């Protein structure tokens, strides 16, 4: 007649804390048994959510506790894709330092470089390239980061990418 914590429920709470920036709750939930790699049918893990929503401390805490840096969600996105899309530079850097795959592709063949390019995140583009992003990478639509940048009128970025390559 021993009762136990409800693991699924602690995982759901950990997802909530990671997206909302509740850094102490992240630590407490894992201490009580929450799966660092918890998810739901979306495949967004706590690390995906912390990377999307810009929570640097939480990204660090989750990685220390064994989060999969290269987890993929139902869209094929890794945490690095999401930090690159939303524009969280410091998190891009931390993910790369922990082994994030700089040329990971999502379900449409886009790399983090492609996503930083559409949103015009110049500093992130530079860090990705320094860490090995393939500037010539083509997504499933045949497009490079250069193509995406000029298609969206990101002329400062397109001018940079055209010199590389």
């Amino acid at each position: 007649h021993h009762h136990h914590h409800h693991g699924s429920d602690l995982g759901k709470k950990l997802l909530e804390a990671a997206r909302a920036g509740q850094d102490d709750e992240v630590r407490i939930l894992m201490a009580n048994g929450a799966d660092v790699n918890a998810t739901d049918a979306s495949g967004l893990t706590p690390l995906h959510l912390a990377a999307t929503y810009g929570h640097l401390e939480i990204v660090e805490v989750l990685l220390k506790h064994g989060a999969d840096v290269n987890a993929i969600d139902i869209m094929g996105s890794t945490p690095l894709h999401l930090a690159a899309l939303i524009g969280h530079l410091e998190i891009v850097e931390v993910l790369l330092k922990h082994g994030a795959d700089v040329n990971a592709v999502d379900t449409w063949g886009d790399t983090p470089l492609h996503l930083a390019a559409i949103m015009g995140h110049l500093e992130i583009v530079e860090v990705l390239l320094k860490h090995g992003a393939d500037v010539n990478a083509q997504d499933k639509f045949g497009k490079t980061a250069f193509d995406i940048s000029i298609d969206n009128g990101n002329e400062d970025l397109a001018e940079i990418l055209q010199k590389l390559n």
